[PDB]
Parts: structure tokens; C-alpha cells; sequence
């Protein structure tokens, strides 16, 4: 699709869709959900050159509700999008700790470096400093650690002696009776590579006769538990993590639309095809069927256009 692209006609379609009295929402869906993010940026530039207004600001004014949130989300470049989500998680009343955990645990070091740069450019403060001020306790420690390198950019070579020592230390940390040693869990889970951690989880099972997930579930609670389990799930299979995130955004009463939007939008050009496959395998139904059950209107139709064919 990106073999060679003139954005001008698409910009004109959007102009006609919003100009005057009445809004053609379907024409907005047909352009923005069928073009790539980079093509959208070209469309935005053409729109401003031709018509003198910023496309995103125009979209924010012309549209409302969930449909507006989704369409505007599509207009953010990668990394800047996550920076906006993280800012929104902290700037309001309360902290949306779940948003922060998801992004920090599921992104790679190099992705996080880009998100950190975008966050400082757009909001004039350091992401790490804002997290330090807005969170506390052990949650604060793991989140800061995930940003503070927490690298791997790995090999396939794991040090077997260190993997065994890490597993021994995790076991010992769980076994202390007047307070789990949370810092030992945090350091190993946040500073070791994914490949090393997979071996640690294997060794931990042999030593402890308990899965690492069940140990975390019995030894921790609340946000710290969520954060640890998220690191574990992302290490084992990232695509499966995102499927589960989407499932729980929709399961039961109501919808966590913020979570649905963010995960579909941010994964749309990376692994949404694998997420769809994993969703089917894990839950015995398609992603689209749950979206159809939980959402309505132009919002629903835009989500389904993005997801694409889902037999
Ligand atoms: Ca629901």
C-alpha cells in the first residue's frame, strides 16, 4: 500500500466530510482506518497546507465520544502516542497505574527510549521524574527500574550459574516469614533479559515446586502483583499478553474503552494479526465477536475496520 502515495485526495475527502453542516463519519472511517500511521501523517500535512487548519484539532472539534477518542488516537505517531497515554494516566484525578504498568512492561528498551524522549518534548518534564513523584512504595521501584535501562538487547546465551542463583534467590525471598523480600523479585524481574528470565522460571519450578505466577499471586497483592505478573506474561509471550488485555477490557459489565482503544491502535501495525490468532486459541471466539457485543455505532465500525477480517 505504501509503494507510492499521494495524500492530497484523502485530505480533500476528510475536508468534505467535515465542512459545512453535517458530518460524514463513514468517510472519516474509510480514510483513516484504511491508511497506515505514516500515511495519516502525510494526510495531516496535506490537510494543513490546503485548508489551513490542523487535522487532529479539527477532528477533536468535529467529533465526540468514544469515536473521537479512537480517531484521534490513530492520528498520533508511535511513541508520541504512548507518551500521551502515560501523561493522561498521571495528569488527572487519581493515577491510572494499570496504563503505566502495561506500557512500561510490554515495550522494549529501545521503544521506551523513544517514548521517554517524546514525553519530555511534548510535556516538558522527565517521565521518570513524574513517575517518581506520582507513585510510591514497591510499585514505584519496579516502574522506575523498567525505565532505568532494564535492558537485554540480548543474546541466546544464558549464564546457567547465574540463572540458578536467581531462581534460588527468588525462592528464598518468597520463603521469609515476616515479609516477602519484594526488592529481590523486583531486581531480577526488571534487570535480567527475557531469555535469562525464561530459564530462571524453569529453574524456579524445579526448586520450588510452584510456578512463578502462583508464587507472585500468593506473595503479593494489588498494583505490585499486577506489575510482576505483567512482566512475567510479557516475557513468556507478548502477543498472548495483548490478547488477554483486550479480553479483560471487554469481559463482564461495561467496557474499559481506553484499554481497548490503546491496545488495538498501538499494536495495529506490529502484531494485531497474531493477537487475533491468540485470542481465538485462548478464548474459543474471535476478537471481533466481543467487540460487536460490547461496542456500538461509529466507534464499533471504526474498531472493526481496523481489526479487519476475523473469521
Ligand atoms: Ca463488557
Amino acid at each position: 500500500s505504501s509503494s507510492h502515495f499521494n495524500p492530497d485526495p484523502d485530505a480533500e475527502t476528510l475536508y468534505k466530510a467535515m465542512k459545512g453542516i453535517g458530518t460524514n463519519e463513514q468517510a472519516i472511517i474509510d480514510v483513516l482506518t484504511k491508511r497506515s500511521n505514516t500515511q495519516r501523517q502525510q494526510i495531516a500535512k496535506s490537510f494543513k497546507a490546503q485548508f489551513g487548519k490542523d487535522l487532529t484539532e479539527t477532528l477533536k472539534s468535529e467529533l465526540s465520544g468514544k469515536f473521537e477518542r479512537l480517531i484521534v488516537a490513530l492520528m498520533y505517531p508511535p511513541y508520541r502516542y504512548e507518551a500521551k497515554e502515560l501523561h493522561d494516566a498521571m495528569k488527572g484525578l487519581g493515577t491510572k497505574e494499570g496504563v503505566i504498568i502495561e506500557i512500561l512492561a510490554s515495550r522494549t528498551k529501545n521503544q521506551l527510549r523513544e517514548i521517554m524522549k517524546a514525553y519530555e518534548e511534548d510535556y516538558g518534564s522527565s517521565l521518570e521524574e513524574d513517575i517518581q513523584a506520582d507513585t510510591s512504595g514497591y510499585l514505584e521501584r519496579i516502574l522506575v527500574c523498567l525505565l532505568q535501562g532494564s535492558r537485554d538487547d540480548v543474546s541466546s546465551f544464558v549464564d546457567p550459574a547465574l540463572a540458578l542463583q536467581d531462581a534460588q534467590d527468588l525462592y528464598a525471598a518468597g520463603e521469609k516469614i515476616r515479609g516477602t523480600d519484594e526488592m529481590k523479585f523486583i531486581t531480577i524481574l526488571c534487570t535480567r533479559s527475557a531469555t535469562h528470565l525464561l530459564r530462571v522460571f524453569e529453574e524456579y519450578e524445579k526448586i520450588a515446586n510452584k510456578s512463578i505466577e502462583d508464587s507472585i499471586k500468593s506473595e503479593t497483592h494489588g498494583s505490585l502483583e499486577e506489575a510482576m505478573l505483567t512482566v512475567v506474561k510479557c516475557t513468556q509471550n507478548l502477543h498472548s499478553y495483548f490478547a488477554e488485555r483486550l479480553y479483560y477490557a471487554m469481559k463482564g459489565a461495561g467496557t474499559r474503552d481506553g484499554t481497548l482503544i490503546r491496545n488495538i491502535v498501538s499494536r495495529s501495525e506490529i502484531d494485531l494479526n497474531l493477537i487475533k490468532c491468540h485470542f481465538k486459541k485462548m478464548y474459543g471466539k474471535t476478537l471481533s465477536s466481543m467487540i460487536m457485543e460490547d461496542t456500538s455505532g461509529d466507534y464499533k465500525n471504526a474498531l472493526l475496520s481496523l481489526v479487519g477480517s476475523d473469521p
